[PDB]
């Protein structure tokens, strides 16, 4: 079949709607989520119209093979949707009420700069190539745009589910191709992140502070060393739950300080030594002393540089 | 094929049942579980009506391409069903028999924060849309709804598995949809997490609280730092047998607790040791002897505090 | 097509054959394997004999589309079986011979209990559902049983392949069904476990031993505690060698005594420790020179114990 | 069909074009990507020619199946793209634009040397194997091979998408086979490595050195042998971002220089104890005091003749 | 179709080929390999024989439905090979000379007792089974066995690519069976394997060795055991390059050897201890003295004698 033929000279246009259905396996690695959903499509064909009277019913119940049905494609798609034609409807004017029920592995990049304070736009693209005879035009029936409640991908609070309503209509391959943005808005639910990274990673850094009010340097060398090997041990443990960003975030700018205040530590530790061993222990013990209260306050002023920095 | 007509305005009911043959794949960090299992429909389709008598046969048998078959599908899973038609029987009122053995990979949420002794209710929901002809109503034979005794899944007690009759009838994108929810019921087998997992988490905590008959400022230190070490190693070996939870697990709150435990810890050995040092041996004495009965008491009421929170 | 009708009353007989090419995928924590094979299947079809006279050939060949086959279907796989027809032969008494090639992942429950020493039932039911007409029944042709001899698990000595001949006829979903039970023998191959796993396991407990030849509380606390934390590195090292059994195994029970073990030894250190502190040295050493017999011989006793109870 | 016949003895030349839609899994492992794209295809053939004005069509549209497409294959993909031909237009003279829209994983090998300051050439090599009628020629249309602007590969510049013009044409098999070489440059985003690699390696190796100002030889011993296991630890720590390479890469040969930095202290540490205990403590002291400057003067010399080899 | 007749009663002739065009994804432990190559076929057909003259053609080129093709499988597969038919053509005496290019996951066992010395040939097992009709025997055209230049399998060197040109007839299922064998040589680059794996296991096993120039028991302990942590914590870092064999393999024999030197070096420390406490000075110095020679002779003794046994 070829597609309708236009009265003058003007393009298809073909109304969409996604209903989202499920949403699963969102990968931060992959930066991909499988999602299932209805894809909801509507143009007029002519010459599918009849006179409810003279035919015999009200709506025409065709099979995807008797008629013209646009070819509607995803841009940020792994491998095609697999897609399962739920009805087709022609009323009297011709107007085609296509419904497919699909499911995507959609590709769609992530910011992990602010983890674990992060939201994310996950994008759906709807694309139409033009074709020989006429313009296709993609369009956005927003009755038809939604999501089931029960939505859910764990870790985050799903905000929103819209359509950018304006297409983008661009030559492509030597023809005009109209794209459509869907919208997924989610925003990550941070709370675990305190008592299971943050907070027993501060508490190993603490205890390296205690070389602090010591002055054996056999249990400095120990609380010092010891501490870095349990953060390191710790970090292997946690690996998992932060994400495969290979740039710098929020989490990993606090890490990367971390290891620098293990070496600043183990700086003063070798200096107090070499003081008190080079007969020089008033300075060691006010190198101590200062170290008490500079450690915490250089740390916490830090943190507010780092926090304002990334947000 | 169009759907049966109606003799007067009535909408079609489907019969429907699933009989658990195989329960497999609970991946407790996606949330999915995979299945096979029969499914049962049937419904009147008239068209189909014969006479016993003429075409000799008590019952006709069909190919599902050369009859009308309803558009019944699964609301939760990842993609559609494999399904395989094992048999379409008619008997000569018009009443079809169909049955397909299908497997799927079904998205089911899950409950991790009374981890190990949590239960779970794992969802099916079978759904059909209503056509421009007829409405279509899904129905219960509690005949065909079972489970083969054989069932497993690997870790659980399987307890029931049943479907509430009445379906979740209800409008979507201009057309009914008649839902149906069939549930799983499963028991966690927490016992090898005992042996497993708290017990070697409480020895090594235990093994941090003999500092407490000790003076050592050296000893006490490795006590503590080296059993920490031990406590995160111990973390990354049973990383696996934990679940993915991204939120508070009661599990959770037990190992976040052993954390603060250690630290508390290091305070005392590092107050121990200052008081010391500082000429008052009487009152490091005493801090000392009084964390003997302290920690393990404190440690006990916890625990204790915690298990009433969360049951 | 229908099936072949009864000469008296009599069900069908489909003789049945699995013969193995392939065995791969062995996941002891899924309980699953992959199979490659060839399914034989006969029965007689008396509407399908021919005067070989007439006709001038001996034997007929056949496509799956033009006769009637029975329906036969594997119980514990996860999705349906990938067949490939290899050939269908009718001879002038209307006899059949089918074959195919068909590949599946099998799901079949596995005990580990005896790990390393265990052995395993692998199963792969064979199941037909009886028709309206005639009941089905299955047999099997133990010539037509049998493995190549090439067939590996790596790890495993694949002992046989049998089936039991008996098939299992019960009613389901109100008609009847023919079950079959092949089995795939295979013990594991556990002399590797030896220098893999438990000789430097108990190198590591031995070297925490030596703890009762030393009066050093420095010294005695490095070495038990340093050997917990080898011991616990050493686990994490052979996490992939043992099984995922959610249940106590015989090698989890040994591994579950090491770590009550490195506890037991810590008290002694501890023990040791207070009494020499308190000015009661002669307690102390005594203690310490039962400790390196009570050791050795509580240790070797508990594991005869284990081994008696598990085997 | 045939293909299209010789107007002399010219080949038949097929102008493409591949224009990159989507960009993923780049497995550094595998040395495998996978690709979305448009493949463009262009060819006359004469027996397709018509008048547009008998025929009342300015151009005519066709399934693959009704007309003669030359057989493209890639030679670099695991299995054969999946392909939707997505335009068949036919022009009055028989010219022939073909294009389709395919996904592949494509292997192509990669060059870790220079990690993580490696830049990388990705190929797609396209083939056309002639026929008996006629030979076959792959052409390249600039203007059609492009890529989309949101193209991506999380850790790269992707500088360019280009086709070397001139064909690899050559025989095979007794046949001719033109090959065409597309390739994608793509550059490593090397900055979070320092933060995250280089840097906390470098600051453990530097807490080493600090046995320099160091005469108690337990302390020493923790310092070398402690920061020996913290650098193993922060190793499996940063596994996952270090690449396959079974060769020696630049970031491999700088840690295989830090082990040897590792051993070379135990030495020093070693040396200077013994000559100590040996009653020889100016000797002792002149190494101590020498390796201060030796240790990082070597270290800092090595690194800048390694970082000249391989760049 | 039915297969070509026989003139006489001899069977047919199927010349077979292989040319690798691409081989990748050597999975060590699946033992599993992918390939994609060109699968040719030839055999005679008289059926199909024609006089160039009043046909007009030199060759008839089919579709592979219009004509008989031979089924040939490939035994050690894990699922059928996914093809494409290049090109069939008919000589005029009737010879069909077939050609398709396929990719599949082969199962080959592996032997890595000589890791990372090992080499490996892998296998391609081709068949056919004969017909009703006449007997199908396998043949092997030298000519058209062969592999491209650019064939690559990381870390190995391709040495080459043939097959056993006798074909092993056999009976299975009650019917003729020929079989190929084409075999894949691999060895391995083992040349990393020194900087990455042995050199610095080595190196912690010489550290180790320094307690031999140390009287100081506390040293001592910390020497042996804090090594033999980093041994293991080295193993888990190095257990990716290592392959899955459940067997004892080169290097982990050399690693078994490693565990016993860290038992035997600290049952050195702790009887030279017994020894000093035990007012016997001279003997703990004999012993200490004798380890410092006996420790690495011993070791390059049995290094020397593993090797030979190897080897
Ligand atoms: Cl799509
Ligand atoms: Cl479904
Ligand atoms: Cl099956
Ligand atoms: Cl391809
Ligand atoms: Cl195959």
């Amino acid at each position: 079949v070829s597609p309708p033929p236009p009265i003058a000279d003007e393009p298809l246009t073909v109304n969409t709607g996604i209903y989202l259905i499920e949403s699963y396996s969102l990968d931060d690695c992959a930066e991909t989520f499988k999602v299932n959903a209805f894809l909801s499509l509507s143009w007029k064909d002519r010459r599918l119209a009849f006179d409810p009277v003279r035919s015999g019913v009200r709506v025409k119940t065709y099979e995807p093979e008797a008629i013209w049905i646009p070819e509607i494609r995803f841009v940020n798609v792994e491998n095609a949707r697999d897609a399962d034609v739920v009805d087709i409807s022609v009323s009297p004017d011709g107007t085609v009420q296509y419904l497919e029920r699909f499911s995507a592995r959609v590709l769609s990049p992530l910011d992990f700069r602010r983890y674990p304070f992060d939201s994310q736009t996950l994008h759906i693209y709807l694309i139409v190539r033009s074709v020989d005879t006429r313009n296709i035009v993609l369009a956005v029936d927003l009755e038809k745009v939604g999501k089931n409640d029960d939505v859910f991908l764990t870790g985050w609070d799903i905000e929103s589910f819209t359509a950018v309503v304006k297409p983008a209509n661009f030559a492509l391959e030597d023809r005009l191709e109209s794209k459509l943005d869907y919208q997924l808005r989610i925003s990550r639910q941070y709370f675990s992140y305190i008592p299971n990274i943050i907070l027993p990673m501060l508490f190993i850094l603490f205890i390296s502070w205690t070389a602090f009010w010591s002055t054996s340097y056999e249990a400095n060398v120990t609380l010092v060393v010891s501490t870095l090997i349990a953060h390191i041990a710790f970090n292997i443990l946690v690996e998992t739950n932060l994400p495969c960003t290979p740039y710098m975030t929020y989490t990993g700018a606090i890490i990367f300080m971390i290891y620098l205040f293990y070496f600043v530590a183990v700086i003063e530790v070798t200096v107090q030594h070499y003081l008190k061993v080079e007969s020089q222990p008033a300075r060691a013990a006010s190198i101590t002393r200062a170290s008490r209260i500079a450690f915490p306050v250089v740390f916490l002023l830090a943190n507010i540089i780092l926090a304002f920095l990334f947000f």
